């Protein structure tokens, strides 16, 4: 999941015309003003996003906008450069996996409403088909049309906690008892130094720490299980009172040396 983002950067429509060659706003004949020339446009932008299209008919908004459609607020007059493109950005959410391939249709529209909608109010129209991967980097596009020049930019970003080219790999970094890991560029758990395991919840103990009789709750340490000792927890403790004997790799035992017997190995056998 994530969003396809489009930010208008500039439109240049110096003569305040429509694509059909007429003026924006009210026809000058119907105006009761001293204004000379065309009235200014009231420009907004409509984005139609859809699957990658292999023919000219696909570059129309008549084939539908499966990936979403939106219209900005009025962003300015006939020509303007947006100092802060983010405020009027078009954000189209997508669910499941990002498609990578797409076709967009971007229209500039004169929002002068008299009989309410009409297609004569198209100022300019452009289309772009391509393949884009999730990234905060913008792709800048520039359309020098017959009537207006539109500069805009697009990007795709995964929803928060999602990664990978598909925006479906989940990762949330953790630094507590249940895990110690950062998130990689594709959502991989990157264990913090000294940790391992499925959730990077296992401390990596001191080098040489006995894997069976040693443990650690913090990296680089070696704590001994009952009846074992030494810096590496590899030395068993003999049963208290054991004389001529050893633990033989088992905690609290007294296994006799040759020619000694008894529970404490203190009986000379010969
Ligand atoms: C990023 O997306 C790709 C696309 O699926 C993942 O790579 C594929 O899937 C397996 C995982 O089971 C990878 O080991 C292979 O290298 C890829 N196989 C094919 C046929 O493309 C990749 O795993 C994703 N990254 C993460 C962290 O999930
Ligand atoms: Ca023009």
């Amino acid at each position: 999941a994530g969003n396809f983002e489009l930010e208008i950067l500039e439109i240049s429509n110096t003569n305040s015309h429509l694509l059909n060659g007429y003026c924006c706003g009210m026809p000058a004949e119907l105006r009761a003003t001293k204004t000379i020339g065309c009235s200014p446009c009231t420009t907004a932008f409509r984005l139609c996003l859809k699957e990658y299209q292999t023919t000219e008919q696909g570059a129309s908004i008549s084939t539908g906008c499966s990936f979403g459609n939106a219209t900005t607020k009025i962003l300015g007059g006939s020509s303007f450069v947006l100092s802060d493109p983010g405020v009027g950005a078009i954000v189209l959410p997508f669910t499941f996996r990002w498609t990578k391939s797409f076709t967009l249709i971007l229209q500039a529209l004169d929002m002068y409403n008299t009989s309410y909608p009409d297609a004569e109010r198209l100022i300019e129209e452009t289309s772009y088909s391509g393949v884009i991967l999730p990234s905060p980097e913008w792709k800048t596009l520039d359309h020098i049309g017959r009537n207006a020049r539109i500069t805009y930019r697009v990007r795709v970003q995964c929803a928060v906690t999602y990664y990978n080219t598909t925006c479906t790999t989940f990762c949330r970094p953790r630094d507590d008892q249940f895990g110690h890991y950062a998130c990689g560029s594709e959502g991989q758990k990157l264990c913090l130094n000294g940790w391992q395991g499925v959730n990077c919840e296992e401390a990596i103990c001191k080098a040489g720490c006995d894997p069976v009789h040693g443990k650690c709750d913090r990296p680089g340490e070696c704590e001994c299980r009952p009846g074992w000792r030494g810096p590496l927890c590899n030395e068993c403790m003999v049963y208290p009172g054991c004389k001529h004997g050893s633990c033989n790799g088992s905690a609290w035992k007294c296994v006799c040396d040759t020619n000694w017997g008894g529970i404490l190995c203190d009986q000379d056998l010969n």
